[PDB]
């Protein structure tokens, strides 16, 4: 049923984002992490991110940062792949005012603007405290990788992530009797290939990211 399955679309969703968070919260206290910082040794908090994800790269963030007010002490340099300016990024930091909530943000790249899952988590010291904030986030546009696990997750057939009309990413080979143009602009759980619709709540707060789910009768 309709809201069944974007029921447990929504919860797929919910799962991905509960292991960033707690993985970022726990992370956020590693005396290791606090202390490569405090040394302000930008070159050494590489090692300790990348053993961090040695570890669990199937559940690391597309990207990190650590903040200490406007400015940024390091940067994993992913922003960069993603055609983020290191200045956008400064930008996100006033973005993303509180701590423990993910926020749906978009920033400018080389191209169409690009829509991010991010969140903050402060960065405290061993009995002094804040030393900076460590942000880590998720790049929607073409995360085969999130979206699949979805797909899979709620055995959909296929599933198209969109923006109003535009689509972030999608499952689609290209060999279906339906093509992502059909199903972007479809109307509704209404045919041979029924289409439902699924807009993401984050933090249950409603957003205008709608998952196109397509099932044949």
């Amino acid at each position: 049923t309709s809201v069944q399955t974007s029921s447990l679309i929504q919860s797929l969703f919910d799962f991905r984002l509960a292991a960033l968070r707690i993985h970022q919260d726990s992370t956020a206290k590693n005396a290791s992490l606090i202390n490569a910082l405090v040394s302000r040794d930008s070159s050494r908090l590489d090692e300790f991110f990348s053993s961090v994800d040695e570890l669990e790269l199937s559940n690391a963030p597309d990207l990190r940062f650590i903040s200490s007010h406007d400015n940024i002490l390091w940067d994993d340099g992913n922003a960069s792949f993603y055609g983020i300016a290191q200045q956008e990024l400064n930008k996100l930091i006033r973005r993303v005012a509180i701590s423990g909530n993910w926020h749906l943000v978009q920033t400018p790249s080389e191209g169409k603007s690009v829509h991010i899952l991010m969140r903050r988590s402060s960065l405290i010291e061993a009995g002094g405290q804040v030393v900076g904030y460590l942000y880590v986030g998720i790049v929607l546009n073409d995360n085969f990788a999130l979206l699949e696990n979805i797909r899979s997750g709620s055995n959909s057939e296929n599933l198209v992530l969109a923006v109003d009309t535009t689509p972030l990413v999608s499952t689609l080979k290209g060999n279906e009797p339906y093509s992502l143009d059909y199903v972007v602009h479809s109307a509704k759980d209404a045919d041979s290939f029924i289409v439902g619709q699924t807009f993401l709540e984050v933090e249950s707060v409603p957003t205008y990211l709608c998952v196109y789910s397509i099932q044949t009768n």
